[PDB]
């Protein structure tokens, strides 16, 4: 079998093999060397015992109140701050990208083509003696016993940061862009091209569909009013495809950029208030060029959408996510002095970490009703019914389930809970401590250690017997959360870098493009630049109802 | 019409409209500030005072070859020497690009569409009053008529820098990976959609082509043997589809990479040269790795010719080319500590300014023949008769033609010049001083300034009437050579920063790429950093025949 099966290079040391039996850590670039890139040079030791843990950091960061509001209202310090935030973050994640499912060596295939997720470790080779390498058992504890002892709900575990049904459609909405899974090639492929915040779920992958969705007048999307409403298209009026079932009455299958987001009524409330301020930007253009045309109108409202979408996740999303004192900032003017690539390619690595199933409640509850999942899954009249400012209104009310801590996955999605688990089976995902050494965390030394806890983590000693074979996504799910978080060190130490570098390697935040006449003007720039969930909503809701990711 | 016509922000400011009459310049971070970004920041000031012009930098690189001797033998100098010569050019480059043939305004469409080649210089607008914006005349002069002027070759103009066919037939294969008009799109869409030095035109731009041109045995290309000789294999063996003309017999219907490498013997030269240096990489990567399998066979000694090219582009190719005393380095660590990204996008404006067909010569002289460009086109029997060793000593020490100084392009190419001429101007190309300003040139003030001559810049001026209005390919060919030099300063200014973005700009040339490891090995990575021209001939040319990029 393959001699670096036991993942014998440490620090990010490369391994090759060199014989049949024999392998080669490469330590270039990494403060390391040795035989396993485990001896520190000089200026690494000094390093090493001067870097904070990343919870003594978060404890920073989620305390001294008072100095954090001196802080963010001193600009010098705030950019000083953040600069730092996103340069570190970062620098964790190969870019250009690397390996992929089918390459655990750099290969141009694996650099080129775009159909790939990319891979932030390497998989594990097809002849090991073991699922993870070299340790544990012959196979992994069977996926089912896994997902019933451990990740499913008993009872609804509110998230105690306060998250809300607003933030977990956004959540969804947002991602569902750059996670776009090709099912029809593997689970280690995927659809989304453009590997990033382009806006396709609003626009269409394909110039195809976007020309289908477009109205060719004053840059605007097609739409439909019905009861003096805004809503998006029919299928039948533009011919794009939607996944529907048969059933469904002609009128409610909205066609919107995303072929999935018919599934859901909250998707489909952020589908509507996109479209609706894509065409409201639309307006403040014409105003501002009345002898622009169709075709650029329309190419600087989706210019300045994936502005405000970037503006919104880093200052509203991630700031709430975060817990925070420090007010993140979206400022590409911060990194035109740093060393910074222009460019992302999505990892199945954050793909699969993103599988926030427990967020999800027992109920939707909107104005009076409580709707089951069965009355909720493809019902666009839901949405209808109540509308968009009602939608809002309970929406921001209704409290979200806790990501980490165990046993929260709500059981009408128990079949897509297993499926990550054996998705990232297939794709031959390397163990949980295997991605925290990646990310330069500790591994853990015990079951205990990962949950804090002990009834989930006897239940898991049984399964899984060795700690250094347990599985990333489920680990995830069971993790010891922060105090009073809906996340555990692991999903924050590991999203962050995929986040920041998919947010900030966004063309717009490059000098050539950050400047006003990309955006039509000092007013498109300021449609971006003081973007809000709140201002979103205000805008293009009934009656401007408050709004919130939080409870 | 569109009030940006008359191009009138300076310094890189970029101008939109405010209405139907109005424009505003954006002159952020140009260093520039007023209606037209011309008044100059202090610190701008202080820089273009100690600022040395490209013809005086070129002066002192060109000459005083003692002290370059020296220089060239101290590393930390020449590192930084190298250092700041890619640089200073590369920051000349969009990166991530902007517009494209159909936009003047950044869109993501003209972002993310990778099927057209993007645009150093926005197009001219639809409804601007004059072809170049608002000066000049109503309609062009007559291509034709510019062409037989200027361009056309009367007797042969040798290159005074000695280039020889072996460089002509290395520019040739080497950008046509990168420079792929998509004919049945327009001239402004491309067909390589790797949009830099990946190797397609050896390894096919599809994962089909590749696969047909594979052997799926120890990571090695499919071949024929022929009198004991190793050839690219054929058409009807791969199923590879090839462009060539019904007459052409089974048998030398060679199948590789690019689609029109048959075309000229020239480039079937170069072809089968590169196949057999990736099978000779296999072979050396398993003696080093005998528990490896085809695919990282394959795919390792793809990465290691990308290397080697990259390599004998920087340290032979464009050495030669540039004429300096100075030897230029392939070392992607000198880019670690600095601001660079590792991306590429093929501009219209290189590929146009890659024209250089004056280097073509009127007969190819080799061994005791000398073909016409009939009998040389489409001619692979030329190559199997003579072999590849006649082949390389023949055009070893046959000149090339000036490309600038004008009336140099062959009467045989003679539609092919038109067409850069009539598709620079289907694109809406801006004119040659816009170009130069683009690139921190002084704008040229008259003809006779432009051809440093009397002749070609009087039958100029009568086409054009203004020196704003001159085209920027037929000025490259016309243009003043620096002196005794293939190239006339423009070429060079603008051929740079393109050249260097696309090398350096590799993935492979990236921190975490550019490591022993991505390569095999040591041995595997010191096979890219010890790649020269003659090595890849001695390696793969029976004989080992002597060769470089000058005639001498
Ligand atoms: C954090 C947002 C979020 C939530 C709340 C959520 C909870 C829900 C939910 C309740 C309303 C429904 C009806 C769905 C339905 C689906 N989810 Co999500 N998943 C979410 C983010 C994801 C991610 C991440 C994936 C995997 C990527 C993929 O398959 O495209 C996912 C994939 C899907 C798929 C594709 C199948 C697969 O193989 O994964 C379906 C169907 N969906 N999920
Ligand atoms: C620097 C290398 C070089 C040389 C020596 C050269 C000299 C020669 C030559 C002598 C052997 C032959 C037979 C050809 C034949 C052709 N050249 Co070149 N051209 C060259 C680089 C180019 C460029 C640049 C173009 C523009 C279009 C493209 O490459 O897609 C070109 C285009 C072509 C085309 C049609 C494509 C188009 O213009 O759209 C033909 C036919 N060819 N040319
Ligand atoms: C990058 O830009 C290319 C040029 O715009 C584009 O190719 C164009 O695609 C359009 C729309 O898909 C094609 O138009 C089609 O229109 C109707 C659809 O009903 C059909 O009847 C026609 O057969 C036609 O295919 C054009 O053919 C084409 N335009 C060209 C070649 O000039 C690419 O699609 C863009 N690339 C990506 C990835 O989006
Ligand atoms: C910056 O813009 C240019 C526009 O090219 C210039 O406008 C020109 O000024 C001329 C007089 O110097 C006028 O005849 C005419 O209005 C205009 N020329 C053309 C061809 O449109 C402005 O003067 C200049 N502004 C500043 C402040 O320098
Ligand atoms: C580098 O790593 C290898 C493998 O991880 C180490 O070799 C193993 O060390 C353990 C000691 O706990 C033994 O049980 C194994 O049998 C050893 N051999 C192999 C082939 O796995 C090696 O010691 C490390 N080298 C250094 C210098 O630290
Ligand atoms: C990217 O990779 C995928 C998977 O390797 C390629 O899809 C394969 O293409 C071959 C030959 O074209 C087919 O025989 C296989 O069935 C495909 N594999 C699948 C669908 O999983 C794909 O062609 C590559 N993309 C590009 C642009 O080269
Ligand atoms: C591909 C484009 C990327 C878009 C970004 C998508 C999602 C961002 C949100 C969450 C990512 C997952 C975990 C990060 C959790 C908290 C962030 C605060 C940590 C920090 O700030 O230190
Ligand atoms: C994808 C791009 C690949 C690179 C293109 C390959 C070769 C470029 C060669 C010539 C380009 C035009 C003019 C001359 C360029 C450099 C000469 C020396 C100038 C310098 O060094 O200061
Ligand atoms: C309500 C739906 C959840 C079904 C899970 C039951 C199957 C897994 O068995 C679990 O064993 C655990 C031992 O620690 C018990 O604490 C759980 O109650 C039990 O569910
Ligand atoms: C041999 C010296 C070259 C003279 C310069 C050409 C001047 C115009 O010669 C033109 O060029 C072509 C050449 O066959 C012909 O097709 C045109 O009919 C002819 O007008
Ligand atoms: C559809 O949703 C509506 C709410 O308007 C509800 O009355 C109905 O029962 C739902 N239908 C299904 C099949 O769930
Ligand atoms: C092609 O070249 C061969 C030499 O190998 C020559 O004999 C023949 O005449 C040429 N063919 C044509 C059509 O010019």
């Amino acid at each position: 079998h393959h001699p670096c099966c036991s993942n014998p290079c440490q620090n990010r040391g490369e391994c090759m093999s060199t014989g049949f039996d024999q392998y080669k850590c490469d330590c270039t670039r990494t403060g390391f060397y040795g035989e396993n890139c485990t001896t520190p040079e000089f200026l690494t030791r000094i390093k090493l015992l001067l870097k904070p843990t990343p919870n003594t950091v978060h404890y920073i960061l989620t305390h001294f109140k008072g100095v954090w509001n001196i802080v963010n209202n001193i600009p010098f310090l705030r950019s000083l701050i953040m600069k730092y935030v996103l340069t570190s973050r970062s620098y964790l994640i190969d870019s250009p990208p690397t390996y992929n499912v089918h390459y655990g060596y750099k290969s141009w295939e694996a650099f080129s083509n775009l159909s790939y997720y990319t891979r932030a470790l390497p998989p594990v080779a097809d002849d090991c003696p073991t699922p993870m390498g070299v340790k544990g058992n012959k196979e992994l504890p069977d996926s089912k016993e896994v997902l019933e002892k451990v990740l499913l709900r008993r009872e609804f575990i509110p998230d105690p940061q306060g998250s809300n049904m607003m933030f977990a459609f956004f959540a969804q909405h947002f991602t569902h862009q750059f996670f776009k899974t090709d099912h029809k090639r593997g689970p280690g492929f995927t659809r989304g091209l453009g590997h990033g915040v382009d806006l396709n779920h609003i626009y269409g992958e394909t110039l195809d569909r976007q020309h289908k969705l477009r109205l060719f007048k004053d840059g605007k999307l097609k739409y439909q009013v019905i009861g003096g409403e805004v809503y998006p298209p029919t299928v039948k009026d533009t011919q794009v495809e939607m996944i529907y079932p048969p059933h469904i009455p002609e009128n409610l299958q909205f066609a919107v950029g995303q072929e999935v987001f018919g599934l859901v009524p909250g998707l489909m409330m952020y589908a509507t208030i996109w479209l609706r301020e894509h065409n409201r930007v639309c307006d403040i253009l014409k105003q501002e060029h009345p002898e622009w045309g169709d075709e650029q109108l329309f190419q600087t409202s989706r210019l300045i959408l994936i502005g405000e979408t970037i503006k919104i996740v880093i200052e509203d999303y991630v700031q709430h996510l975060s817990g925070y004192h420090f007010k993140l900032k979206f400022d590409p003017e911060l990194l035109f002095n740093q060393q910074f690539q222009y460019q992302n390619r999505i990892a199945s690595e954050f793909n699969t970490l993103y599988h926030w199933h427990p967020l999800l409640p027992d109920t939707f509850n909107i104005e009076d009703q409580e709707y089951s999942f069965k009355q909720f899954l493809y019902n666009n009249s839901i949405l209808l019914e109540h509308g968009l400012t009602q939608f809002v209104e309970s929406f921001t009310r209704q409290i979200a389930g806790r990501v980490a801590g165990g046993r929260n996955v709500p059981i009408a999605v128990q079949a897509v809970a297993k499926a990550s688990i054996d998705q990232s089976r297939e794709m031959k995902y390397q163990s949980l401590n295997e991605y925290r050494k990646r990310f330069s965390l500790k591994p853990y030394t015990s079951f205990e250690e990962l949950t804090g806890e002990k009834e989930m983590a006897a239940e898991l000693k049984a399964l899984y017997s060795d700690i250094d074979v347990m599985e990333l996504y489920p680990a995830l799910l069971v993790e010891k959360p922060r105090p009073d978080a809906i996340f555990g060190e692991t999903m924050v130490e590991l999203g962050a870098p995929f986040s920041f570098k998919g947010l900030m390697g966004n063309p717009i935040c490059s000098p050539q493009y950050w400047k006003p006449s990309t955006f039509g003007g000092e007013v498109g720039f300021k449609i971006i630049n003081t973007a809000s969930i709140q201002s979103l909503i205000c805008n293009n809701v009934k009656g401007c109802p408050f709004t919130s990711f939080n409870v």
